[PDB]
């Protein structure tokens, strides 16, 4: 696997964008009223159109109900709330995310969200070449009064994101090396952050599960990289959000209908390549946030930096083990605890104990 494309963090941050009037903050205010209060981050300072939900788990509710811990602390995604697009402060705000949900109007109140699709895209690849632009521009004044290996290198790099993205394609689906991404994680390009689809439309088309604009939608993604297509009824989350859980759980089987709420902050968290591993005990069951293809170590250094630096192995068990034998005890009997090294990539969804010092 190549370097993953992506700022050099585990506090990333998910953007909703799209054109005027949509369902952004409506989609927004859903999540708010969904979110974790703001004095539960003292490290942080969360604006009002920030909100930071927990991510669903159905192999966290598990070793919860096998556990009983005296805290349950699962992950979360940050979300942050953009103003539609009339054309910016709105690029200056993408900038400040890592990816992307990109909202599409498919409902009836001209409806065209392929339109919308093509509209975004150009606006964002435009802002890009202007960056880009304008590093050529800067690195050019440089090679005239220097000769660094490095200033060359991110010319030629610069240059060929420049044809590519003038031949209309997008920075995160070009084929780079491993030196090219490190250049491109330096800029931290529009069209490099991951996108979700999340296509808005009436509960009844939702809950039928057919809309007329999706097989275009969905033909156009098919052709401009294949990103997950999420439909959704902004209209019946916020109906379902101001319901109790009574209420709720009667309208839903009643009318044969679900919310995605926790499908879309699952895809939304794996998309920015955001993935945990588990930290399984009597006293604590936690999600540890980290980014993909993190090693053992690094993970490690995440909970306490002396497990890092005195670090002898990760012992990991995998949850689907866990799950058919009985538990750690009946686990290690049958010797399914793989004691991993510093070369060890962390998977989703490892339980682990740290062996250091
Ligand atoms: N029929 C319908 N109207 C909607 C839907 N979502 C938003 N709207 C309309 O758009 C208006 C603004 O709602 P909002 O959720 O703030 O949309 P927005 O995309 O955040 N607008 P902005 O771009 O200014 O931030 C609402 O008053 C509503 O009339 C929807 O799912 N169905
Ligand atoms: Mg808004």
């Amino acid at each position: 696997e190549r370097p993953i494309l992506g700022r050099f963090s585990s506090h990333l941050k998910i953007g909703i964008v799209g054109l005027p009037n949509v369902g952004k903050s409506t989609f927004f205010n859903i999540v708010t009223k969904l979110s974790i209060p703001a004095e539960n981050f003292p490290f942080c300072t969360i604006d009002p159109n920030e909100a930071r939900v927990y991510v669903p788990d159905e192999r966290f509710d598990w070793l919860c109900q096998l556990y009983k811990p005296k805290s349950e602390v699962s992950a979360y995604l940050e979300i942050n709330d953009i103003a539609g697009l009339v054309r910016n402060a709105f690029l200056s705000h993408i900038r400040a995310v890592d990816g992307i949900f990109h909202v599409l109007r498919a409902f009836e109140d001209s409806v065209d969200p392929v339109r919308d699709l093509e509209t975004i895209g150009e606006e964002l690849r435009l802002k890009d070449i202007e960056f880009v632009q304008n590093k050529i521009d800067d690195l050019e004044k440089s090679m005239k009064r220097s000769n660094d290996k490095q200033l060359k290198l991110e010319h030629e790099l610069c240059e060929k994101v420049k044809a590519h993205l003038e031949d209309g394609k997008d920075v995160r689906f070009g084929d780079w090396k491993s030196a090219d991404i490190e250049i491109l994680n330096t800029f931290q390009l529009l069209t490099a952050k991951p996108v979700v689809y999340l296509v808005n439309m009436s509960e009844k088309d939702y809950q039928r599960k057919k809309n007329k604009f999706l097989p275009k939608i969905h033909a156009w993604v098919q052709e401009h990289g294949g990103e997950t297509i999420i439909p959704f009824s902004c209209a019946f989350e916020r109906l379902l959000a101001d319901m109790p859980p009574d209420e709720a759980a009667k309208y839903c089987a009643e009318n044969q209908i679900a919310s995605v709420i926790p499908k879309i902050i699952k895809t939304g968290f794996a998309a920015i390549h955001l993935i945990y591993f588990f930290t399984a005990g009597p006293d604590e069951v936690k999600c540890w946030q980290i980014r993909r293809q993190t090693k053992a170590p690094q993970a490690a250094g995440t909970i306490h930096t002396d497990f890092e630096r005195g670090f002898i192995c990760a012992e990991v068990m995998k949850f689907d083990d866990l799950k058919e034998l009985g538990s750690e005890s009946a686990v290690k009997a049958a010797g399914k605890y793989r004691q991993e090294g510093k070369t060890y990539v962390v998977q989703d969804g490892d339980i682990i104990f740290f062996k250091f010092n």
